RNA sequence: ACUUGAGUGCAGAAGAGGAGAGUGGAAUUCCACGUGUAGCGGUGAAAUGCGUAGAGAUGUGGAGGAACACCAGUGGCGAAG
């Protein structure tokens, strides 16, 4: 209700930052089956970046990979952030064999210079 | 008059020394379309701002500018900047 279609692949990127962090389930195209992150825990502001909001994060957002079943998919972490190891552990360990792990910080080799400290 | 000073020669070495042309990627923005929903964002805590006109994220492609990570180090070069 209303596309059931269900997938093994799929690669969720789990890209925890500063303030928040959204886990998007998305496929190894590909889709995104599950855009449901730390917003989707209803704690907002300064409780919507602790490690809970990692082990909460993956418990929805798994929930929705679980919705479309898929057992086998990894995940991968982009942004230097303070959840990796509740989406690691969350993602991986939430009861499926999520056992890839890559690194997605977006590290520019040149590029432009971020703003004033601080 | 003579040769170490200083210069020429001969052979080596080295460098982000300069000027002009061309080329290459990583990253950000923006745009087009797929996928998808209700948040994204920021903070000391929030709000302004953005988002159901479909955002964030994710996939693909295109345009353009600026600076070149790793080597890279109280390393090198320059009269100094």
């Amino acid at each position: 209700r209303r596309v059931k279609k269900n997938i093994e692949s799929g690669i969720a990127h789990i890209r925890s930052t500063f303030n928040n962090t959204i886990v998007t389930i998305t496929d190894t195209h590909g889709n995104a089956i599950s855009w449901s992150s730390a917003g989707a825990l209803g704690f907002r502001g300064s409780r919507k970046s602790t490690p809970f909001a990692a082990q909460m994060a993956a418990e929805t957002a798994a929930k929705g990979s679980i919705e479309h079943g898929l057992k086998t998919l990894e995940v991968t972490v982009k942004g230097p952030g303070s959840g990796r190891e509740a989406a690691i552990r969350a993602l991986q360990a939430a009861g499926l064999e999520v056992t890839a792990i890559r690194d997605v910080t977006p590290v520019p080799h040149n590029g432009c210079r971020p703003p004033k400290r601080r």
